[PDB]
């Protein structure tokens, strides 16, 4: 049958979908490590250990323990993100959707999801490859990673739970997708990892870390760089951070070996409630766990590794959205709320302002003011809100990512870069909000090509639009076809495209401006004072 592989761990058995007005055949959830549960917990994952008989490819697998999100019940805008399966420890699978009739050996795409490090899921409704696979004969792979404590609580010294591990866990995916994506019809010559936030980190940390280079050929970021402000730590902080989880669990801090057991004995979620309680600052776009930046997985500091070249070099297909901040901001900062517009006082914008730099003393506090002031109009409610909106952006999206960039193509072999500028016409929040962090990725895996979610005619342009662009980046590396182009980025120039329903334009230096505060001047001012 079409839906029976035979694969180096075993003979998987999967499903077939319906796709469009055609078929499609899906696998879903394939293990590919042993489950992390008992006290495996914390540590480095292990291989699948093949199986006898016939696993069942054909529902999806559980989601990993994770914060879900309950501000808005209800409100599809904000439930769209959380875990739609039961949530277990037992959660390592990844998922396949490969082509009908099964190509030989074609493109392949690995999806690797967002959500803070803190949270995430292959299972997701807008993660659904299935459109992407049709619509582009690749093969598509979602896999699937520990998160929040379970995935990076980091305790140096120690064997038992190191750091990086949920990084462990792409790795290992992705070793499994070398050796096995061949008997799906995937080339593995050929697959392209590509992500969202935590995900887009993720990509850019495994071209960084050695043990990962020669595991794929080329990768694509969504509003995420591997030196995001908000991506990695110091291993004494996460030391740190991982003490004062056992504080309020009351664990015994007298070995790494005793927090360990302790930590080990509780039940998922209770892990999982005291979480947001060890971050060090009052602020907004930060998170508990994280990767750390052990020595190990990371030879060495981001940012000398940009400095040196020493990375893996491929050509790489990259992008910000119009309003990175606003999702941070409705969450988390004095002023903000679902149903108003949300003008901010001239006092909710300093209290913004403190909790999205919150590493700066007060006169780096200034610099950001007068930086982001309309100093004619000081009290505008609105203005207020942008400017807000922007700083939460640049400095934890836009900027890291462009600084990245800048540094990837001195030594890198090719780089495109888009701004995603726009707002779906259906969008549920609201419109203050403007392009939201994460709202291309509908885009991206082809939904306004289902007439029953509403979109318009333009939409469903614009999304086939940027699927070929990705499927065509992933196959070739170059998002154009032999033969209006989408331009490589130089240093030179700087060329980069906007992403949206009208007809395309080139700009340049994206945010320049403003970059050059958060990259050069505002980071040399805190270390001065
Ligand atoms: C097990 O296999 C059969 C069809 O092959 C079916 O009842 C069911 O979809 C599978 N159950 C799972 C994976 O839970
Ligand atoms: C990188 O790729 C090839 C193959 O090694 C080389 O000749 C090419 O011109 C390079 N291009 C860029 C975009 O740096
Ligand atoms: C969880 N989430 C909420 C808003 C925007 C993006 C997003 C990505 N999660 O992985």
């Amino acid at each position: 049958s079409e839906l029976l592989v035979n694969t180096k761990s075993g003979k998987v058995m999967g499903t077939r979908v319906p796709v469009l007005s055609s078929h499609i055949s899906a696998f879903l959830g394939i293990p590919f490590a042993e489950p992390p549960v008992g006290n495996m917990r914390f540590r480095r994952p292990e291989p699948k250990k093949p199986w006898s008989g016939v696993w069942n490819a054909s529902t999806y697998p559980n989601n990993c323990q994770q914060y879900v999100d309950e501000q808005f019940p209800g409100f599809s805008g904000s439930e769209m993100w959380n875990p739609n399966r039961e949530m277990s420890e037992d959660c390592l699978y990844l998922n396949i959707w490969v082509p009908s009739p099964r190509p030989k050996s074609t493109t392949v795409m690995v999806w690797i999801y967002g959500g803070g490090f803190y949270s995430g899921s292959s299972t997701l409704d807008v993660y659904n490859g299935k459109y992407l696979a049709y619509t582009e004969e690749v093969v598509l792979v979602s896999l699937s990673y520990r998160v929040g404590a379970f995935g990076f609580l980091a305790l140096h010294g120690s064997q038992e739970a190191p750091g990086n591990v949920g990084l462990l866990d792409q790795r290992m995916a992705l070793q499994w997708v070398h050796d096995n994506i061949q008997f799906f019809g995937g080339d593995p010559k050929t697959v392209t990892i590509f992500g969202e936030s935590a995900g887009g980190a993720s990509v850019g940390m495994h071209i960084l870390s050695p043990g990962s280079r020669d595991l794929f050929r080329r990768a694509i970021l969504q509003s995420g760089s591997p030196n995001c402000p908000w991506a990695s730590v110091s291993v004494a902080e996460g030391r740190r951070r991982a003490v004062e989880l056992g504080r309020n669990l009351n664990c015994n801090l007298n070995s790494d070996e005793e927090l360990i057991h302790c930590l080990r004995e509780k039940k998922p979620q209770e892990l999982i409630d005291v979480e947001w309680n060890v971050l060090p600052f009052d602020s907004i776009f930060r998170f508990s766990f994280v990767p750390v930046i052990d020595g190990e997985f990371f030879p060495t500091s981001l940012e000398s590794m940009l400095n040196s070249g020493n990375f893996k070099k491929t050509q790489i297909l990259l992008g910000v959205n119009k309003d990175e901040g606003s999702f941070f901001l409705l969450y988390g900062a004095p002023g903000f709320s679902k149903d108003s517009e949300s003008k901010i006082s001239r006092e909710d914008f300093m209290s913004g302002v403190k909790l999205s730099v919150p590493h700066a003393n007060d006169l780096g506090l200034d610099a950001v003011t007068l930086q982001y002031t309309d100093w004619m109009d000081d009290n505008n409610g609105i203005k207020n809100r942008d400017g807000l909106d922007d700083i939460v952006g640049d400095h934890n999206v836009i900027c890291p990512l462009m600084h990245f960039v800048n540094k990837y193509t001195k030594f890198g072999n090719g780089t495109y870069l888009y701004f995603f500028n726009h707002r779906a016409s259906n969008l549920v929040w609201p419109e203050w909000m403007g392009v939201i962090h994460g709202y291309e990725i509908e885009f991206v895996f082809g939904l306004p090509l289902v007439k029953e979610l509403n979109y318009t005619a333009e939409e469903e342009a614009l999304s086939r639009r940027i699927m070929h662009y990705w499927a065509t980046f992933a196959k070739t590396g170059n998002p154009n076809e032999p033969h209006s182009k989408w331009p490589l980025f130089t240093t030179k120039e700087q060329k980069f495209i906007d992403l949206n329903t009208e007809p395309m334009k080139v700009h340049q230096r994206l945010r320049v401006q403003m970059c050059v505060f958060w990259n050069q001047f505002l980071p040399k001012l805190l270390n001065a004072t």
